[PDB]
Formats: C-alpha cells, structure tokens, sequence
C-alpha cells in the first residue's frame, strides 16, 4: 500500500517516518504461480522491502554462485521472531497518539506489517524501567500475599500485549524472564551488584522464588493470557559480579541447575501451568558448552528443561561453532533460542544512531548465523525507545528498531525493523531450514527454510560494496537468476508444486 | 452495378440474397452538381438505397412541410460507423467460401459496400464465443509469462481485421473491449457471476489487469494492427449480479474510477500505446449521468478518460435527455460514443426475423435519435451471425444486419444493413451534426450533417404508413422538393458550392 517516507540524520542510510495519519505498511500478501519467484529488496541506499517478481526459467544463463536449494536435507523447526515489551517500551510507545499507537503495533505484529509473533515480558523492573520495583516489596512475605501487579503491568504492558495480540496474523507466543527477586531473599539485601539468593537450594528462601514464578503466571492469566515459556532468569553470569548496576541475580551454574532441580522445575511441575515450558541460561553465548554441559548432564534437573536460552552482544565477538555448535552436539534433543539481541554500547558510538545500515546488517548477519547453527527463534531486546536511547534508569547503552520522537508525535523505523523484517514476516512458525549449497566461496550470508505449506524462502546478505551475480537452484522448478546488490538484504519467495 | 437479389420468409419486407458469385453493390460514389440533390431510398416494398437524382428550385410555394438547414447550428463531430468482429462473426464469415467472404466483407468495407470505419474487438471470449478463454488462463501468473492469443485471435479476428482494412478507403479505427480478466484476479473465480477484481485498486491484482491491456495491444502490434481506443470494461454493471451467466467482471461506478486513476490510466501512460483513448462506462445508457458524475468529477480518473460509451438495447426504453443530454451538459468535452447495439434480447421475441423491416426502423430512428444527442459514432454488435442468431454458448441468441447459412453457402443483408448504410455510407468520419428545423409537428425523424469538405448530408426516415410530402430549404442554394413514402429511409446529399 504505502511506501517508506525517507529521513537521513547524517548515517550511512535512512529511516522511515510514520506519525499518526501515515506508516509504511504491506498488501495482503500474494503467491506467484510456480515458475514465478517473488523478491523483497532492502538496500542501504534507501528501498525498504519492495516487491519485485521473475521468472524461475530452466535454462542456465548464469554463470556465478550457485546455490542450490536440497529439500531434503531438513534441520530445525521455527519457533518464531518477536521483541521485548519493557516498561522503557511501553512508555515510549504510549507517548503516542491512540492513532499513531496502531499504526505502530501494526508495524510490529500485523499482516501490513512483519508479523511478530513473540513478546518477551520481563518480570517487574529492569534497567529499561523508571523505578526498582519487584511485585512483592513488602518484608519477609514469605506466602507472598502481598504479591500485588504494579501500574506499570495493569496500565502499560498489559493493555499492550492485548492489542497487539489483536492485530497480529499468526498466534502469538509469551515469555518471561525475572531480572531481580525481591531484596528479601538476596545474599547482598539489594536489587544490583553481587549478591545471589538465601540459603541453598531446596530451603524457604529458594522454594518462594518458585512460588513467585508461579503467582507472576496465576496474576497474568487473570488477565487471560498464557505463556509459552519462561526463562529460570535474565542473564544470572551477572550477579556474580560485583557492582553489577542493572537489577540482577546471581547463580553459578551448579546453582541454577539445583535451583531447577529442586524448587523451580517441581514447582512449575505442580501447578496449573504445568505446560509452561522451562528455558535455561538467559545469558551470553560463550557461557556455552560449559553451562549446558553442568546443568543438563544430572537427570533430576534435565527432564524440566526445554531449551537453552541465549544473548546476541552484537558489538562482541563469538565463534558459533565453539558455543552453539558445540552445545548441540552434545545435546541434540535439547533447543536453542535466542531470547535477547542488541546493539549500541561501543562507549564511541551514540547510543542510537538513526539510519544506520551496518547495524542493520549486524543484526541480520547475526540471525542467519544463528539458524545455520539450529537456533529456533530470535528475539530483539526493546519494542521501542527514545531518541536518547531510553529510558533507562542507569544508562542507555543500546539502539532499537523503531525510535518515538514523542515531542513531534512522529515515530522512525531503522533499517534495524527492517533487516529483521525480512525474516519474521516470511518465515512463519513451523517453518523448517533446510540444506543451501554453495557452488563456491562467497562474500554473502545464505539461509534457506521451507514453509509449512512447502513453499521456499531464502534470506540473501551482502555485506561487501560489490554487487554479486547469483542463480538459486530449486531441483523441482529450476533456475532463479538474481544480482545481490552491495550492501542489501533479499528475501526471495516461490512455490515448489 | 448489380442490385439486390429479393427473397421472402414471411415477414414485412424482403433479404437481399448474397453467395460467391454474386452480390448487390454500389457504382463508385460520386457527387451531384451544384443546383442538383442526390438520393439513395429504401422502402419496406423492396426499394434498397436506389440511387436517383433531382434539381434544387430557387423558389418555394407552399404551405406543406418544411425542414430548414441551419448550417450555423454547429454540434458533435462524427468518429464514424461500424461493428463488432466477434468469435461468433468470424466464425460464421470464415465458414463460407473464399469469394462468398470478399463479397461480405466488401458490403461492410468496400465503396461499393456501406464503408464502414470501426470494428470492436473483444479481448478475448464473450458469449458470442463457442468456448470461455482468456489470453491467460494460468493460473496466478501476475507476471504475464504465459499471455498469448489462441486461434480465434490468429486464425479468425486478425486476418479478418487485415482483410478488412486492405478493402477499405476510409481508415478505419479499431476499438477493444475485455469481458472477464483471467479468473484467479476476481473474487470469485469465475468467467460469469458476481464477481470483480480482487482486493482494492493500486494492488497487485489492479497493477496486473490494466499490465494485461497493454499486453493485449503488444500482441495486436505483432500483427500490425493499432487501436484507436479501448473501452475500462464491456457491462461493468453487469459483473455486479448475482448468477450473471456469461463473461464478465464487475465495477461499481467508485471502483471503475479508482481503477481507472490509480492503475489503468498511469499503466497506458507510461507505455508506447499512451496513444490509445480510454471510454469509460461501456454499459446502458440509465446508467448516465450518474457514472458519469462519479468518475468525471475526479479529475486523477478524468484525466485519462476521453469518452463515455453506451449500449442501445432497442427493444428498450431509454429518455435521451435524461441520459445523454443531461451528460453533455456536465462534461460537454467528453465525447458520447455508441458502443454497442442489438435487437432481440427481450424475452418474449424472436432473435432472428430474416426480412424485417421493422427492425430496420427500430435502427435508424435511435441511430438518428443518438446524433440528435451528440453521440459522436455507432459501433453494432455481430457484424455476422448464423440464422439461429448465433453460435452464442449460453444461447444468447439476438438478430444481425447479415445472417450466414453455410449450409447453402449464402448470406443475407437484412433491413438493418441498409438501415445503417444510410448513415455509415454517407457521414464520413469529421462530419458535423447541424441544426434543422421542422416547420411544423409530424411524424418524420430527420438528422443534417455536414461534410469535411462542406457539403451537406440529411437522412430523412418515415416511420408512418402514410407518404409525406416535404422541402427542405439550404440558404445557400435553395429547395429540394421531394416526398418521403410511408414505411421509408432516404438519405439526401448536395453541394453548397
Ligand atoms: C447465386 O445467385 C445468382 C443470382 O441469384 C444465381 O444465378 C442466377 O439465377 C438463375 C440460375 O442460373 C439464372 O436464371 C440467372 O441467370 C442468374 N442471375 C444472375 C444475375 O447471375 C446463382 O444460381 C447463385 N449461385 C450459386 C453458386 O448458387
Ligand atoms: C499527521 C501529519 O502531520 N502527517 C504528515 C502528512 O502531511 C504527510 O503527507 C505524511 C507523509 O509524510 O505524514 C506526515
Ligand atoms: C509457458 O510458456 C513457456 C514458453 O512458451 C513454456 O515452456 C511453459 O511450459 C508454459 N508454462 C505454462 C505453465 O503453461
């Protein structure tokens, strides 16, 4: 329907602006008769998700890279791609016009726009929160009667969550994940720095922090609204370190595996939500193999385990292999998801720099590496900020995709939305990656998946400043000749039958 | 030359009989001198367009009727006359042998025939077709790979059209028009019922409709044919009802102006047949003025359209006034165009009553009635058909100027054939509509024109049983004396100079 209404701000390429009238938004989407591939282009120097279609001809014109699609060849299957709605979140994208709101959860979760179909749902206050609160402040409540939902659950993500659930295409999944317990079962008395919970695991201290997790899921499905799964807590390597700032708690890995163990995973177990799936180490990939190793070979703690939870730092380094590939080695039956990315710290870069391609790029190049390397679902940090890059009670230290500029009722979408766009909107749940062969060595990044319904998609990066001539090979319709522009991004569609 | 072969089938007047040796023809037309009137007469007693001859008088003495030329009664210029190449036509035309063709075709085409100058051309199968087709049957091929004309196209309407224009000397202008578009773009994935192109103008589905059109006139330029217009859709309302039995596609007034603005329009544009004239509304007239208020009042849809066409259903009643008057008066700079005409659709009659003369009338007193109402040209439907009034696959039977029985390898001119020789021979295209007034009530139809070379032109027709005696007075040269016998058509033709 509506194209990107372009703005620079002096990066390497632009984002789009919608306030409360206008957005750019999508057709209800078409499937091209066999022998027709669709295309979607993002490039740096400024097209944003166009349609363009061809021919899959059977003769062979090209004589570049080739990538040959094997069907057969099937990997993992797709939980999906989502974000996170914190208070920082929810606050910005209230700032907004009702109207302006819409067109924004549209963006997000609607047909006309990428279809996420996750929302991760931090437990009480983070650093992206105006205040340090847990839901049951209140001392030595050890039954937890004053578990209360603040304003910040009832008024802003709550609400939220709703309608976005609303608008969405697909059903949309919920996970959960606690930053801090209340100060009242720490080590160190205090919602930061190195300071783990009381006692050991099995003790009252260690069985209400189960319990907690249980009311959090009693309180929300008052509300009605389930959740898929829940992490046993955002990143806990954290609360080993001293003058950690942001609100964490500490477990060594030994200790995460006997809090499951004993409390959390029989707790879980007991409960009406039994079915909510338990996730493990909320936390960065080079804590792999050996976390995975340390909690998953004791039986007791295993069988209440679902998957693996991991961290994109996309400003860091870290082999994939040594971490993911490892770890699904040595427990293939066990899945890999990664629950939280983002980027912005780089203490010489702005927090957030709006229009920038090669975070863009950073993210995408990080998602296709994640799945060639059997993760399941990807899933970005903040909805949504400021320009300043909050707000974060501690200091904004990371971009996001869509930026609210509240004062000028208007809201931006950096290429960021869009080079994960080019995933989340194609590649529905259930969808199953499949085998891509390169001819030769190439200076793109190539991830091929096949749809529910049997159709194809492959996700095509370049990362170079050259142009890249490329045939896709499809054994069943034949050959799709393309050019892979510097710097872009495709996503290429077509039936197999 | 050769006159009119008479046989009888029981109805008021007679057929004038065809086959491969022989044909009534016309001599080589010529001009009367100064001072003298031509006249070429037709009466239901078996009179067909006799040439004769008589003087201008200076000076008129009476108290009888009088028609005065008012050659600064300036009106609506002439496109000119023509008909309809239908699958149905062509096939019947083809199925006769080769000299018995010429001959059919020269009685339309030829100076020694009517001269006809358009033919409309439907794009692809109505239902004067043997078989539904469009040029794109597979399915979702939004791309158009596997467009193309079938036989009835290659075999039948081209070398027909070519054959056409070769025996012509006025150049003659085509006109084409789409029943269906290709299933899968309407709603309910039918050639015939309620149905209209899917989802909403701008679309996919819109871009690929008005992509089609200029694929149709890309193939028709293969062939060395162009076209001098084409129509948004033949019987828009039509696509509108529920059980609608035969090819079709459904515009609201609203949607036909959108598509026309946003697809359509811009798609002719922007391609080397941008050329080609656009007429909006090819339906009946009670559909004026109101289609016409609604796409001519906005002016990103009026822009492109350069004419408004209608059918004449003759069975039928329509008010002149009401309908094309009234639309002149709003949008005097859009030209009324006569698209298509038939009799015999009504229930309760008769498709085919071979010799009827008052059939002939029905013709020229509404083809006199459309020039009166500044319709600009006439197109009539079959230009042949066969004694049954078709082939026509949902039986949709109606009469034709020529009739074909092949078994005897013969056709038949009927009535209506002269009935629109009287014009279509006689107002070459530029004429110009001139007043004349009558000098007191009668039951005469009379209609003036004149010629790009200055001349005059007026066909007189009677519909009463009683002859009327009558002068018409031109200033420049005076009187013709003459009478117009009951149950008649005359066309009268002189010099001013
Ligand atoms: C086609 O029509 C012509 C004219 O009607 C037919 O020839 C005429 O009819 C009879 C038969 O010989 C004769 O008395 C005349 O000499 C003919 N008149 C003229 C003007 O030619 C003829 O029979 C028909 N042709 C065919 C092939 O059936
Ligand atoms: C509410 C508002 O100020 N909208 C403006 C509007 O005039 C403009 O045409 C559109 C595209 O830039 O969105 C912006
Ligand atoms: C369309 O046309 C091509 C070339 O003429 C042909 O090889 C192909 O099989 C056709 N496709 C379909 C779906 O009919």
């Amino acid at each position: 329907a509506r194209p990107c209404i372009p703005k620079s701000f002096g990066y390497s390429s632009v984002v789009c602006v919608c306030n409360a009238t206008y957005c750019d938004s999508f057709d209800p989407p078409t499937f091209p008769a066999l022998g027709t591939f669709s295309r979607y282009e993002s490039t740096r120097s400024g097209r944003r998700m166009e349609l363009s279609m061809g021919p899959i001809q059977a003769n062979h014109t090209g004589t570049g890279l080739l990538l040959t699609l094997q069907p057969e060849q099937k990997f993992q299957k797709v939980k999906g791609f989502g974000g996170a709605m914190t208070d920082a979140a929810a606050l910005n994208i209230l700032a907004l016009s009702p109207p302006a709101q819409n067109l924004l959860l549209k963006s997000y979760f609607s047909e006309e726009g990428i279809g996420y179909n996750i929302i991760r749902v931090p437990m009480a206050s983070c650093d992206f929160s105006i205040r340090t609160y847990t839901y049951a402040d209140t001392p030595d409540d050890f039954q937890l009667h004053n578990f209360s939902l603040p304003e910040e659950d009832t008024k802003l993500k709550i609400p939220l969550i709703h309608r976005a659930l609303q608008l969405a295409q697909r059903p949309v999944s919920l996970l959960a994940s606690p930053w801090t317990s209340p100060t009242w079962l720490k080590t160190n008395g205090a919602v930061n720095g190195k300071g783990s919970l009381k006692g050991q695991p099995g003790d009252i201290y260690h069985q209400t922090w189960a319990r907690y997790f249980v009311k959090f899921l009693d309180a929300y499905a008052e509300h009605k609204l389930q959740f898929w799964a829940v992490t046993a807590e955002n990143e806990p390597s954290a609360g080993l370190l001293s003058g950690y700032p942001f609100q964490c708690l500490g477990f060594t890995p030994e200790h995460q595996r006997d809090f499951i163990a004993r409390d959390l995973g029989p707790t879980l177990a007991n409960s009406t939500h039994h079915n909510v799936r338990l996730l493990m180490l909320d936390d960065q990939r080079l804590l792999l193999p050996h976390w995975a190793k340390v909690v998953l070979t004791d039986p007791e703690a295993a069988k209440y385990v679902h998957g693996i939870a991991v961290h994109w730092y996309l400003d860091f380094l870290a082999p994939a292999k040594a971490t993911l590939g490892e770890t699904h080695r040595l427990f293939p039956n066990t899945m890999l998801f990664a629950s939280e990315a983002c980027v912005g710290s780089k203490f010489w870069e702005q927090s957030v720099r709006l229009g920038s391609w090669d975070r863009g790029m950073q993210y995408s190049h990080s998602i296709i590496t994640s799945l060639l390397y059997h993760v399941v679902g990807w899933t970005d940090w903040n909805l949504a900020l400021n320009p300043e890059g909050g707000p974060n009670w501690v200091r904004n230290f990371v971009d996001s995709p869509i930026i609210v500029d509240i004062t000028k009722d208007t809201f931006y979408k950096q290429p960021m939305f869009y080079h994960l766009g080019h995933f989340s909107k194609f590649i529905p749940e259930g969808s199953q990656r499949v085998g891509l062969v390169a001819s030769q060595k190439n200076d793109l990044d190539a991830v091929a998946l096949m749809h529910p319904d049997g159709s194809a998609v492959v996700v095509v990066l370049n990362r170079s400043s050259k142009d890249v001539p490329l045939t896709i090979k499809d054994p069943a319709v034949g050959f799709l000749e393309t050019i892979s522009p510097g710097y872009s991004i495709h996503t290429y569609l077509w039936r197999r039958q």
